[PDB]
């Protein structure tokens, strides 16, 4: 995953607005998406 963007366009593309903190989650993960709904979901880790 780099810059995260593409990544940012897979919830871009489920109408997900927090790229704020998608990016966060993203880098949490390493530049995984469905890792990241977790980072996510959790709110700091798993």
């Amino acid at each position: 995953g780099s810059q995260w963007q593409p990544q940012l366009q897979q919830l871009r593309d489920m109408g997900i607005q927090d790229d704020e903190l998608s990016l966060r989650a993203l880098q949490a993960t390493g530049g995984d998406i469905q890792a990241a709904l977790e980072l996510i979901f959790a709110g700091g880790a798993p």
